């Protein structure tokens, strides 16, 4: 949630370390349309080390 996203020409990255990665706020931002996780299950991102 911020003013404007970049398009794909530009696509900002942004990375997180040393913090308790917690996906539990994710949800609570808006309706998702597709929650597909290619390579995890989505309930088991709090129970492996990133």
């Amino acid at each position: 949630n911020a003013t404007t996203f970049a398009s794909v020409y530009a696509w900002n990255r942004k990375r997180i370390s040393n913090c308790v990665a917690d996906y539990s706020v994710i949800y609570n931002f808006a309706p998702f349309f597709a929650f597909k996780c290619y390579g995890v299950s989505p309930t088991k991102l709090n129970d492996l080390c990133f």
